[PDB]
């Protein structure tokens, strides 16, 4: 295959993958995986990704790869010109730091809004789980404006691979019952994304 | 390099790697884990630890230089930071995301459940055999490690893992390990 084939769904954590491929002027082919008719359930994306989640990422020898911050760090590796990694040692880490953060804390906060059933059976503890995001997502806001934003980017002036992953994470928060706008710093970072070539590029294919 | 640790938490998983790159550390028992360096900046999250290791030490060769494997290797590390360590957490942490003892008492009931769903997965589709890579020794291994080791205590038996077992057991003889052994870090 010449391109890579990335899975993704609209309005997912699959986006921050797609914003860094543009960021990176490669060519790529998104497939859009529809969770109306719960698709990532189903054996056909299952023999993909037998996860059932989104994003995945379809090299051109067909190996499938999948986890978000894995993804993003081999966008990075297959273009060096782009200068999503940092070279220095420390603040690479310092990004990673942020990506883990993100794949570990934030999204798992997130994920007990719908998918309350992957740790519980009862509806009762759906509704308890459910009520808490607000809560979790304000502490998780919190911990990313003091502790993870330098500010405009996660690392400062530069972009790095942290910015989609933390830019995706941040859109779920009005929806999560919390208010961006109460974060100066996410505030001005989601301005800067929002003004970047890859943001509009992923809005123009329907992501956002 | 200075780490804070706690016996037996995932703060082990970047002692591991230390002692594989062959860098020395102050090891300082106690979220854990975090790694003080030098200018005191402190760094956090195991899986950013391990790849920081490997970047101060690429002649250890912790990451493989083909990207295809290495994404295959932060896969595996990103699949236990997001997926298994959270499915183990919900046994006493999940005061995190509930209120009601109700709701602790399901989830509770579920970790055997969901750590067997992870450890099916270990098996299938993230250990090659006999490390995460194959044949080759990597940064995902001693994160594997350390989470494979709460299977037994999360009511799921290892000994019907075939893969799992051969890997831990390579992982016990392994020089690193036997060294945070004997600095009692588990
Ligand atoms: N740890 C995974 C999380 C993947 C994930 O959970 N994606 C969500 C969308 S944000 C999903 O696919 N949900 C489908 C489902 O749970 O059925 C990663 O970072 O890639
Ligand atoms: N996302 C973090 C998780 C760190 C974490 O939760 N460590 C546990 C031990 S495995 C801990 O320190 N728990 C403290 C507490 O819950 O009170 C990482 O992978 O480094
Ligand atoms: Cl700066």
């Amino acid at each position: 295959m010449v391109m890579l084939t990335l899975y993704f769904t609209p309005g997912t954590i699959s986006v921050a993958v797609a914003i860094a491929i543009e960021e990176a002027a490669l060519p790529y082919q998104p497939v859009r995986v529809d969770f109306a008719t719960a698709e990532q359930t189903k054996p056909d994306y299952l023999a993909i990704n037998p996860k059932g989640r989104v994003p995945a990422l379809r090299l051109e020898d067909d190996t499938i790869l999948t986890e978000t911050g894995a993804l993003l760090d081999y966008v990075a590796a297959i273009a060096p010109k782009a200068g999503l990694v940092p070279t220095d040692p420390t603040a690479a880490a310092q990004m990673r730091s942020a990506m883990y953060y993100l794949a570990s804390t934030m999204h798992v906060a997130h994920a007990h809004k719908m998918r309350g059933s992957r740790w519980a059976k009862q509806q009762s503890s759906f509704e308890d789980m459910t009520a808490q995001v607000p809560e979790t997502m304000a502490a998780c806001a919190d911990f990313v404006e003091s502790d993870i934003l330098r500010g405009p980017y996660v690392l400062g002036e530069d972009f790095s691979l942290a910015d989609p992953y933390l830019f995706v994470v941040c859109n779920w928060l009005d929806g999560d019952g919390v208010d961006t706008a109460a974060y100066p710093k996410i505030t001005t970072f989601m301005q800067q994304m929002t003004a970047r070539a890859s943001v509009a590029a992923v809005k123009d294919k329907g992501m956002l």
